[PDB]
């Protein structure tokens, strides 16, 4: 009767949830939608409300979701990708500059091993240091203190906040390839709740779905997760799916980067697929043709094996 949407009580999480509910309300104007925000402390917590039928769907950043969700849960929707690239926000004293033009030994703030490793490699004159907090906290640390000359953040996050204008530089893949699933939202639901799966299925963007299957199958086959120096770049053009992937030592000195492609046409039409089909890297998309889904998963596995053949595991085990 009433679709309940669970959400973390944080701000980027609530913004993300609201944009999804809004898209669902566009498709289903005749349906009641309710947002329930939950304390994760007391003043997985979301999954607990799902299996307990206290909410019906939960919106996540796709890169925050592990490569295999616990059974009973699935990613029922991969929404159209927002900007996937990493961005730089500069200290007030350094607006108008670039990472090349920052003074040597300027400190750049990031807690992402993927970002630090890639950017140490490409800008040795800089230092990268851990910084903590949500986006508002890191921006207050950048603005009010003199410790950091710049911070690294996901563009997509600054755009959900409406803080576009704090982006000084957007990193091209030759400087910093993005995280698996960066910029795409993922809708987690009960694996067996067919009504809600069909319902959120309207949000699958076929292209984003496939490139995020390729990226997640690549990540899973390297046995990785959110916090590892692995990075990817995908694109679909001319009927081809291009997957570029890389791994880095924490300092960035050891690296492996390779690319493969496969013929995979972006599906136009929706279909009534089988309900018995197993999920792919934690994703369920019965309304999208299964073939391209499986081809995209195969592209991720292949590249991962090629990296593994070149010694990617000994780099990852040390991280
Ligand atoms: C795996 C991982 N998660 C985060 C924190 C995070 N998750 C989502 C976002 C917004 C971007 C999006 O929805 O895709 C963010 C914050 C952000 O990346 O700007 C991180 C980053 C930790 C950090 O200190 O920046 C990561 C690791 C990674 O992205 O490599």
């Amino acid at each position: 009767r009433v679709i309940r949407v669970g959400t973390r009580k944080s701000q980027l999480a609530r913004i993300q949830t609201d944009s999804v509910v809004a898209t669902l309300k566009a498709s289903y104007p005749g349906l009641q939608f309710e947002i329930i925000a939950m304390s994760t402390t007391g003043d997985k917590e979301l999954e607990h409300a799902l299996e307990k039928n206290e909410v019906d769907l939960v919106v996540h950043s796709l890169k925050d979701l592990p490569t295999v969700l616990p059974p009973g849960f699935t990613i029922g929707a991969i929404c159209k990708r927002e900007n996937p690239h990493d961005a730089v926000v500069f200290h007030p004293k350094f607006v108008g500059k670039t990472l090349e033009t920052l003074p040597e030994k300027s400190v750049v703030g990031t807690s992402s091993l993927r970002r630090a490793a890639q950017l140490q490699r490409k800008f040795p004159h800089l230092e990268f240091r851990s910084i903590r907090g949500n986006l508002n906290t890191r921006l207050r640390k950048l603005d009010e203190q003199q410790e950091f000359s710049a911070i690294i953040l996901a563009t997509a996050g600054l755009q959900r906040m409406g803080w576009h204008n704090r982006v000084g530089q957007i990193l091209h893949p030759e400087e910093c390839m993005y995280a698996v699933g960066q910029g795409a939202l993922g809708v987690e639901v009960r694996a067996k709740d067919q009504d809600i799966l069909d319902l959120v299925g309207v949000l699958h963007d076929p292209e984003t779905l496939l490139r995020c299957i390729a990226e997640r199958a690549f990540l899973r086959h390297l046995e990785g997760g959110c916090s590892v120096p692995v990075a990817v770049h995908t694109a679909m053009k001319d009927g081809q799916l291009y997957l570029t992937g890389g791994v880095w030592s924490l300092d960035g000195s050891d690296s492996i980067q390779e690319t493969m492609q496969a013929t995979i046409h972006v599906p136009a039409q929706h279909e009534d697929g089988p309900e018995d089909d197993p999920q792919l890297v934690g994703i369920t998309a019965r309304n999208i043709p299964r073939g391209p889904q499986l081809a995209a998963q195969n592209l991720g596995i292949s590249l991962a094996n090629l990296l593994l053949s070149k010694g990617a595991k000994n780099i990852l085990d040390v991280a």
